[PDB]
RNA sequence: CCACAGUCACUGGG
RNA sequence: CAGUCACUGG
RNA sequence: CCACAGUCACUGGG
RNA sequence: CAGUCACUGG
């Protein structure tokens, strides 16, 4: 294998696609940014460890900037005004298979599935009601 | 509408579908389980608060359990081997528009795409090379 | 470049091969791991570092897991009977040039190669006579 | 029947081959000594110990010398400017088979074999990256 | 792509030449080293981090060596007679775009251009007026 | 000779080409800038001191302007937020003769041409991997 | 931070 | 030196 | 805040 | 842990 390349973050049917590509490995901590200044980048770091005995443990982090009204290659401040940080943490027993694992993915791919109750929040500046 | 819903989280193609359905929403945290008994059900929360004067965040939690029978005192008690935490921390800045927040959706659903690089390590049990 | 890929660390044909991957490599401690469960995976992990003003020191270790199944109470789990645990570690005064260091690795594979007394005693739950 | 008999050291061709030949074997220390000047020999030992109820130990300890005249009030010596010092350590249950041993004898050699990170790194004064 | 390869630091005309190779990346600092001892090779080396909220900063380093062979205890040894030390750090901030970088390697690359003043008073060993 | 003269420092192939031109020379520190307010111009400084017994020390700055998004003659605050900072220090043992400095300037060239590590890896906004 | 020093991913001084 | 071993104990 | 830990809307550590 | 390493020191 050689998962570490690039690929598309953002998917918005061919044009006007964010692709984000290796941009370090400094600590084995696994880098991608899209082609901008470091402020306005989608940036995505993901790195693994065993926290414990028992578990080993992902953590990724995502950060995608606020598009609306921004201007390319300006210098935008607050930098928070700007930022949308995303942080996940995810604790896997040592006793999960590949099988295991790859149910795990799944159901991280149908919490954020098109159409469910939390990406439907989110999009919408919503909380559940 | 409403978008406290049922949803499956697990798509295994119709058959052995996990769904897990609202269950809860004590002290602002909407909550969701499968159809399982409490100690073997999968769990899913989610809430939203205003962290700071300009931000908001949401915090999503997710429990993988691996079903096991175990035999307690020579009684079988349908319990969990062992569970998978995901724990997940989006800050938004109150400046965010929708499309702002759409857009945080679909960086979220394309960072977890099968092929990608970090679903194709954590389900393979490694790392990013 | 990288040299912190995966590969075969044993080569049982072209099939029962174990292969190990990249899995972290925080605090210049590379470490690979096969795959599945990490609780039955082959660990090798690998470092260096200026031991001396002189010499330079390397330090690999390796786990061979004897893979079985756990059962207690009902509930089966992935483990590994036990372990073997290779820990060897190789200084390299810094007057050695890439020949010299060429010659110190053919040394480690002469010692190791099949036929050989240490590889055959080993092999055979045996020591020298 | 025995073990303890001279073996090739390095394999350099079939000429600048170093050979190395059994000493002496005392105290449960096997040493073989290349040819020649003490002074400038290549050492191997090896020794095997129940180091705890449960488990076997190997200790292997190899050195390489670099060649060198010493010359001193015009009197010259043979002698080793310098030498790389190979100490490694491998425990092995007593509920290895003679199976389970040659598995983890091929891992020693897999993690050798040319082309592989650890030999690769070594022989270029290199570390991981 | 990985941009951790190989280069060549001096250029001679193909003949003679100082070609420089990955070595090392443990704990975030990426090396490169020259195909020679380590007690006589040329050294590379560079990190970036985050110095502020809103910078980043590059640490490069390069040692050039004064190649000799020096006799300790009658005997002969590769040595560096001295070094010459370049030790060089560039902060960035954040808002720069890639051009905005480009910008910043066509200066550095214009600073050294063979004929002007800087590198001319430095191959001259004088400064400037 | 007299090189405290003008020169090109960013070659952008004759049509946008970026010169500076020597501004002051008050205490042995010569001074170049573009034709730019001092806020926006690019500056070179550079200067020769002997830092110890053993060696010699040329320490060179560079400041450029972040040109993305600029007002030209416009007040651009926060300073830190508009600029780059390039900090070098080169250390030569008082040995080196003039050849041995000509290989220092090369070594510097190459470590900055175009295409190399390095530069490829600023000009892009990321480390190495 | 330093036109601070060194034997330089380390050490020492402002 | 010992251990289910980048950690612990002598 | 933490590529801090857990048995994880709770507990413990920086 | 360090060392010209079945030995020594922490």
């Amino acid at each position: 294998a050689s998962n570490f390349t690039q690929f598309v973050l953002v998917d918005n049917g061919g044009t006007g696609d964010v692709t984000v590509a290796p941009s370090n490995f400094a600590n084995g901590v696994a880098e991608w940014i899209s082609s901008n200044s470091r402020s306005q980048a989608y940036k995505v770091t993901c790195s693994v460890r065993q926290s414990s005995a028992q578990n080993r443990k992902y953590t990724i982090k995502v950060e995608v900037p606020k598009v609306a009204t921004q201007t390319v290659g300006g210098v935008e401040l607050p930098v928070a005004a700007w930022r949308s940080y995303l942080n996940m943490e995810l604790t896997i027993p040592i006793f999960a298979t590949n099988s295991d694992c790859e149910l795990i993915v799944k159901a991280m791919q149908g919490l954020l599935k098109d159409g469910n109750p939390i990406p439907s929040a989110i999009a919408a500046n919503s909380g559940i009601y």
